[PDB]
């Protein structure tokens, strides 16, 4: 039995919190997570106060080499658009990506703008104003949010860039994943980007959007493993997802992260980290799938377990894995 700590992203914390629970079920051990966000967790590993660090958002090779940090993928997810428009069900909105910039920029004010009613036909839009809900602490979702609109729309890429907190041109801010799931369902007329898990188990309708071919996809698990269908696993652990060719490929899809430092001062601390993400690579993927997460191919987990045997080691030069 141990008991290890990790801090940081909201977006698997669902996924996360079962592992966890299952785990301690099965074997004993406790694993403590708590969501503070992806800025927050790349903190607290760097100042050696938890086990483990998550974040979405990937640290370069040089910021890992400069903090002496490995960073391995868990999940694949999506982001989505939870919105609250009386009247609508969920999956009949279609927005584009440059009309969803254009909601972000303040540029679109009302759900029956021309813009808005174009993408869909058959819709009788209410006259109700947008309230657009984001992030106030540093987010991973942020992240992986801003850097699907910088792609989809030139006037926010030049205006407000890409980053786990950027400068938001309009909108209210809510504290994690958890908080703008909250807000949506609390202001007739919200939209909040939030992983898919928290639209789904607090009832938020949700949005359709057109992929990058063109085509209008629905969130699914399969639709979020699709996007990553192409990726290069070989070359970097580090892929972007977000925009992403192919059939059925959700466009603000990502993986996730889990940071852990390479020399282990505590090395029954970090021994006891590996076997839990080994148990979940091994056993986890029903829990996962469950919260409608979609799986790492064999070949990745093989690729991290190679990797844990090279870098992970003990103050005296031996490895933990
Ligand atoms: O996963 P987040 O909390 O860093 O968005």
């Amino acid at each position: 039995e141990a008991s290890l700590t990790g801090a940081g992203a909201t977006f698997p914390a669902p996924v996360y919190a079962k592992w966890a629970d299952t785990y301690q079920k099965e074997t004993g051990n406790k694993v403590n997570y708590q969501g503070i966000g992806s800025s927050g967790g790349v903190k607290q590993i760097i100042a050696n106060t938890v086990d483990f660090g998550a974040s979405d958002a990937p640290l370069s090779d040089e910021k890992l080499a400069q903090e002496g940090l490995f960073q391995f993928p868990t999940v694949i997810g999506g982001v989505v658009l939870a919105v609250n428009i009386p009247g609508l069900k969920s999956g009949e909105l279609v927005l584009d990506g440059k009309t969803l910039g254009d909601i972000y920029l303040g540029k679109i004010k009302k759900w029956d703008d021309e813009a808005i009613a174009k993408l869909n036909p058959g819709l009788k839009l209410p006259s109700q104003n947008i309230a657009v809900v984001r992030r106030a602490d540093g987010s991973g979702t942020s992240f992986v949010f801003t850097s699907y609109l910088a792609k989809v729309n030139e006037e926010w890429k030049n205006n407000v860039g890409t980053g786990s907190t950027v400068k938001w041109p309009i909108g209210l801010g809510g504290k994690g994943n958890d908080g703008i799931a909250a807000f949506v369902q609390r202001l007739p007329g919200a939209i909040g980007y939030v992983e898919y898990c928290y639209a789904k188990q607090n009832n938020l309708a949700y949005t359709k959007l057109i992929s990058a071919d063109g085509k209008p996809v629905s969130p699914t698990e399969e639709n979020f493993a699709n996007a990553a269908k192409g990726a290069d696993w070989s070359k970097t652990f580090a892929q972007d997802l977000t925009n992403q060719k192919g059939e059925d490929a959700w466009p603000i899809t990502s993986t996730t992260f889990i940071l852990i430092h390479k020399d282990q001062k505590k090395p029954e601390q970090g021994t006891e980290v590996l076997k839990f993400f080994d148990w979940a690579y091994k056993t986890g993927a029903k829990q996962a799938n469950d919260l409608d997460y979609a799986s790492l191919p064999d070949s990745v987990v093989e690729q991290v377990r190679a990797a844990w045997k090279t870098n992970i080691k003990d103050s005296s030069g031996k490895p933990l894995y």
